[PDB]
């Protein structure tokens, strides 16, 4: 075809990602082979360009197969986090990454585009200290199946509680929740809420942040999947949840994990939090 397959980077919810070379340009790209309303909405993402969004270069619809051609980056944050686990990611780099991802979300949210499935494998990094949001807008266009293309289990670890409770019309707040979970994991070096079922995911959230009620989340007891029989756990201290982190960091995280999505901090407001007063742009040491 037009591309030389270099390797198979991975497999995910919708399809398989290849590293490939454009035989005509020499451009090295990521090619996602997937497996309509979806066509126009994916194609619209070609216009959603920002330095912290993986660039969607082209969409190809042929013989009932869908190909997305993406900017290639050499590593994802899950691999970087595993690689950094003995020592931890230094806080100035955690802060730079969080700041850049908040700029990306602020851009997307201002254009009324949700990610809805943020996770470490959807965050890509380069040698220059940049981090980029990948697969932005794909879930709205394809739905989110319960199992992935190759059999694999869908990760619930970063899912906002309003989604778990069956809210049909969730908002940009769901991306802030996910990024909060990722922030905490980068600090502690273990996932904050590693649920292995939807109810385990929910109850893990409840056992840390307390079972929500009408005081802290007006409307919660009327959500579709809310049950009065939910156990009532007390809330824990964030100093216990992400211990090493300073009070600026814990303050910001608490605002990104607010239960009530209407009160959860926006990306734009998060960028102004005092946590970022000394933000810089360090480079990671990447071994490629
Ligand atoms: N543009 C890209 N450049 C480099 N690697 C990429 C790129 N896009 C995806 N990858 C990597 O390829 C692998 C497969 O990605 P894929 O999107 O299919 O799965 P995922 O991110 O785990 O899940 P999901 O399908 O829900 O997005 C992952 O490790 C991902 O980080
Ligand atoms: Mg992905």
């Amino acid at each position: 075809e037009n591309f030389q397959k270099v390797e198979k980077i991975g497999e995910g919810t919708y399809g398989v990602v290849y590293k490939a070379r454009n035989k005509l340009t020499g451009e090295v790209v990521a090619l996602k082979k997937i497996r309509s309303t979806a066509i126009r909405e994916i194609s619209l993402l070609k216009e959603l360009n920002h330095p912290n969004i993986v660039k969607l270069l082209d969409v190809i619809h042929t013989e009932n197969k869908l190909y997305l051609v993406f900017e290639f980056l050499h590593q994802d944050l899950k691999k970087f986090m595993d690689a950094s686990a003995l020592t931890g990611i230094p806080l100035p780099l955690i802060k730079s990454y969080l700041f850049q991802l908040l700029q990306g979300l602020a851009f997307c949210h201002s254009h009324r585009v949700l990610h809805r499935d943020l996770k470490p494998q959807n965050l890509l990094i380069n040698t220059e200290g940049a981090i980029k949001l990948a697969d932005f807008g794909l879930a709205r266009a394809f739905g989110v199946p319960v199992r992935t293309y190759t059999h694999e289990v869908v990760t619930l670890w970063y899912r906002a509680p309003e989604i778990l409770l069956g809210c049909k019309y969730y908002s940009t707040a769901v991306d802030i929740w996910s990024l909060g979970c990722i922030f905490a994991e980068m600090v502690t070096r273990r996932a904050l809420f590693p649920g292995d079922s939807e109810i385990d995911q929910l109850f893990r959230i409840f056992r840390t942040l307390g079972t929500p009620d009408e005081v802290v989340w007006p409307g919660v007891t009327s959500m579709p999947d809310y049950k009065p029989s939910f156990p009532k756990w007390a809330r824990q201290d964030f100093s216990k949840v992400v211990p090493p982190l300073d009070e600026d960091g814990r303050s910001l995280l608490s605002q990104m994990l607010h239960y009530d999505p209407n009160k959860r901090i926006s990306a734009k407001a998060a960028l102004a939090h005092p946590f970022f007063q000394d933000v810089t742009k360090p480079v990671p040491h990447l071994r490629l």
